């Protein structure tokens, strides 16, 4: 059995860790030209599900622990394109705290830009421990978006994640937007998509999607509002348990919040384990709360 236990970085503790956070939501805050004024809070919180997604619950092997996306196998994964953008941005942040593992920097980067985009808090925990170019995860293991919702379910199952907490995960598609160049779909699904609300339940539900093919001739879901969905968004309403779920949220943000918090910190945890005598998990101020 392959075993990753959560190790914190000599001597750090809470303070160390909201100085990184602030240091992020500063730049944030500093970066808001990024994709036609999108800024970079969207990347993030993609590159942070990304160097995560990788796990397999099976063998252990992949996952957010070793900090594995630096290495170019990872990094030039076709799936992975335009995350480039997310590690650029936080390179200037690795040289102000080099003592940061590079997996608690990168699923850092996804707190920091979902609470600082006025989501929910996300409690975090330290102790991610870079490991070896060798333990890089081959590419193949991201999900694809052509796909329907028996693919979406048995995908995510790998993941250990469970109807909720997919649905839950994937009101992240809230925000930013698919690009063209980066993935083959082009379009984002919302006005609202630099605020972290539940929009994508709304818009799937109440928008009138209507089947096109895009300039890279895949099919997508597009509305006279000029918003889009991909096929697995779309996924979400066609599979009765899913649009349950969909509906849930679309009524209530709060609901939303909660069970996104816990799924999204499950996802970044995957694979750890965390020590008895660990720190608690840590709930960083944003920097409102801070006066900064
Ligand atoms: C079935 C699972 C999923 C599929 C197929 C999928 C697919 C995609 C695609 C194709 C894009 C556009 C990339 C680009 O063109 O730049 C995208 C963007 C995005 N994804 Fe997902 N995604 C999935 C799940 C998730 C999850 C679980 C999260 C996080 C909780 C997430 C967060 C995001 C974010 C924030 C963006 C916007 C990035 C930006 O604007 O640069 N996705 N996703």
């Amino acid at each position: 059995t392959l075993v990753h236990v959560a190790s914190v970085e000599k001597g750090r503790s809470y303070e160390d860790f909201q100085k990184v956070y602030n240091a992020i939501a500063l730049k944030l805050r500093e970066d808001d030209e990024y994709d036609n004024y999108i800024g970079y809070g969207p990347v993030l919180v993609r590159l942070a599900w990304h160097i995560s997604g990788t796990w397999d619950k099976h063998d252990n092997t992949g996952g957010s622990y070793g900090g594995t996306y630096r290495f170019k196998k990872e990094f030039n994964d076709p799936s992975n394109a335009g995350l480039q953008n997310g590690f650029k941005f936080l390179e200037p942040i690795h040289k102000e705290f080099p003592w940061i593992s590079s997996g608690d920097l990168f699923s850092l980067g996804g707190v920091t830009a979902v609470q600082e985009m006025q989501g929910p808090k996300i409690p975090w925990r330290c102790g991610r421990v870079d490991t070896p170019e060798d333990t890089t995860p081959d590419n193949g293991r991201l999900p694809d978006a052509d796909k329907d919702a028996g693919y979406v379910r048995t995908f995510f199952q790998r993941l250990n994640m469970n109807d909720r907490e997919v649905v839950a995960l994937m009101g992240a598609h809230a925000l930013g937007k698919t690009h063209l160049k980066n993935s083959g779909y082009e379009g984002p699904g919302g006005a609202a998509n630099n605020v972290f609300t539940n929009e994508f339940y709304l818009n799937l539900l109440n928008e009138d999607w209507k089947l096109e093919k895009n300039d890279a001739n895949n099919e997508q879901w597009d509305s006279k509002s000029g918003y889009m969905m991909l096929p697995t968004d779309y996924s979400l309403i066609q599979d009765p348990k899913y649009l349950s779920i969909v509906k849930e949220y679309a009524n209530d943000q709060d609901k939303f919040f909660k069970d996104f918090s816990k799924a999204f910190e499950k996802l970044l945890e995957n694979g750890i384990t965390f020590p008895k005598d660990a720190p608690s998990p840590f709930i960083f101020k944003t920097l409102e709360e801070q006066g900064l």
